[PDB]
């Protein structure tokens, strides 16, 4: 029913996935500063450079963990 799990990382997928580690959204989010709710609604506004906060902690690139979403892109 369309919601999200389609091709990109499960909500769990981010998170237990980053987690794996020793990541959380809510360390990430104040981090930097960003206050959680923009790091959380950074799922699905447009706005990579949130996702590069994410991707920045595995030292990947966010096409990794959004690849059905880009092409070949760099």
């Amino acid at each position: 029913c369309s919601n999200e799990k389609a091709r990109d990382w499960h909500r769990a997928d981010v998170i237990a996935g980053l987690k794996k580690r020793k990541l959380s959204l809510s360390a990430l989010s104040r981090q930097f500063g960003y206050a959680p709710t923009t790091l959380a609604n950074a799922l699905e506004r447009h706005w990579p450079k949130g996702e590069q906060i994410i991707a920045n902690a595995l030292e990947t690139k966010p096409e990794v963990i959004w690849p059905s979403r880009y092409q070949a892109g760099e």
